[PDB]
């Protein structure tokens, strides 16, 4: 696979510019965000968790249209602020339930190293 494990401390070095191909190497789901919440990455293992398919998804907004679930204050309202201040490091447990069986997990949000990106890192509980 690639060897990373979900919550490393440096994890924001490993990803950076990780391409598509790598990103669906790891063992947890993991997800890109501008800060508006539209989807750049999306890898195989969050497609494996969600069923949505990732590069149908590319290009979507997370919480307007793929993930309404999260829209709201403890997922949504944390990466908004997170995005406002410029500063993210989250880690929650979450249930995803849109047009899904509801599945419980561990959300880990964590800004990108460069630029103005933010992880959103997913694994089951
Ligand atoms: C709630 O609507 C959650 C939906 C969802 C979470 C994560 C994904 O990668 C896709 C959909």
């Amino acid at each position: 696979m690639e060897h990373v494990a979900f919550g490393s401390e440096d994890i924001e070095n490993t990803l950076a510019k990780m391409d598509d191909g790598q990103l669906d190497g790891l063992a947890f789901g993991a997800i890109q965000l501008d800060g508006d919440g539209n989807i750049l990455q999306y890898n195989a293992a969050e497609g494996d968790i969600t069923g949505r398919d990732p590069k149908q998804v590319i290009g979507k907004n997370f919480f307007k249209d793929v993930a309404p679930c999260t829209d709201s204050p403890e997922f949504y309202g944390k990466f908004k602020e997170g995005v406002a201040s410029g500063n993210l490091n989250t880690m929650f447990e979450y249930t995803f339930d849109y047009q899904m069986t509801p599945t419980k997990v561990k959300v880990h949000m964590k800004k990108a190293l460069s630029g103005d990106s933010y992880w959103v890192f997913v694994k089951r509980v």
